[PDB]
């Protein structure tokens, strides 16, 4: 206001900001998946730090034992939390039902859309765009002209990554074969190891793992092979969701210390959890809206860790073309 004029002096002790309590309900994969759920949890604990809270005293996570536990975890969360995040497309139905029972609480679904509910916000990522960049990187590195893709669960969500990745490989050299296999789970490391073993054995020298915690198996396999080979004969893993450079550390047969993580796609789930938690606490929750994070707003990106300069150039060129609209990346 230009002028106020009628005013009273208020003491700082008598202004107060009402806090929110925010919880994430995570899928089979856990808060220690080194990727999707860990990004969400790192974001919530950053938000907790900023608001002077601790685990189970203003923020927490509920690990879901199975699909049946989604509803039970959301109901438990409604006991003490007024902003509740369902982390993963699979929580769609359970979040819709919980939001109808508790119209006074706010709900966020990550990686899928719920429509026509004033107390639900939906968050999606253009993982096709980051996958494309990963494809360009892979195409510019593969010596065997074969690369692997290990998906978690067949879905709109993982199909975005797969379509982007194939389009990205094809944009550089369509002669490169892309072996695709799904694990049927985001929390099955042993299946990730088996699938990686076969993709590498069949002559893939790079595997992109888009399977959350299942990906720990892909890392374990690549490490095993690379530990029993010369440095210059190593096989690569592409990281997902977080920068997974740290998981790529090994000692070759040769005795050289090295890293088998080529690049990582980034998905800023943690940043989204923190920003929406702050909006919820300020009484500006984006209920009923669909928030789309893409390459332009850096909600997805590629970390170019151990890529060659030729690869880094091809990634920067592809990135610019996606941002300007010259390349439209397929979603299926
Ligand atoms: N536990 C999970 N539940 C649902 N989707 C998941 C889970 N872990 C990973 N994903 C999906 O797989 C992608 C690659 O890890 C993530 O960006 C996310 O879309
Ligand atoms: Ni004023
Ligand atoms: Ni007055």
């Amino acid at each position: 206001g230009s002028s106020h004029h009628h005013h009273h002096h208020m003491s700082g002790e008598n202004l107060y900001f009402q806090g929110a309590s925010a919880a994430i309900v995570t899928d089979t994969g856990g808060v220690d998946d080194k990727s999707f759920n860990q990004s969400a949890w790192e974001g919530l604990q950053a938000w907790g730090k900023e608001h002077n809270l601790s685990k189970d005293n203003g923020f927490t996570y509920f690990q879901s034992t199975s699909e049946a536990d989604y509803a039970n975890n959301l109901q438990q969360a409604a006991g003490s939390y007024n902003l509740i995040f369902g982390v993963g497309f699979a929580l769609n139905n359970a979040v819709k039902d919980a939001a109808k029972e508790h119209t006074d609480l706010n709900y966020v679904l990550i990686d899928d859309v719920i429509k026509d509910q004033k107390n639900v916000a939906s968050v999606t990522f253009a993982d096709n765009e980051s996958g494309y960049l990963a494809g360009v990187a892979a195409a510019k590195t593969t010596k065997t002209k074969q690369v692997g893709f290990v998906g978690g669960i067949e879905s709109e969500v993982i199909s975005r990554f797969e379509a982007g990745f194939k389009a990205g490989v094809a944009s550089v050299d369509p002669s490169i074969k892309v072996q695709v296999d799904y694990a049927g789970s985001f929390g099955d490391a042993a299946k990730g190891k088996t699938i990686a073993a076969a993709q590498y054995a069949a002559g893939a020298d790079i595997v992109y793992q888009v399977a959350g915690g299942t990906g720990a198996g892909v890392f374990a396999e690549a490490k095993s092979l690379n530990e029993s080979r010369p440095e210059n004969e190593k096989v690569w893993v592409i990281g997902v969701d977080r920068d997974q450079e740290a998981e790529g550390k090994y000692t070759s047969k040769d005795g050289k210390e090295s890293n088998f993580v080529l690049v990582s796609t980034l998905k800023q789930v943690g940043t989204t959890v923190k920003d929406i938690s702050n909006k919820a606490e300020r009484g500006e929750f984006p209920g009923g809206q669909v928030i789309v994070y893409s390459l332009k707003d850096k909600g997805v990106d590629l970390a170019v860790t151990n890529l060659s300069e030729e690869g880094k150039k091809a990634v920067e060129d592809a990135k610019a073309k996606i941002l300007d609209g010259s390349v439209k990346v397929p979603e299926k």
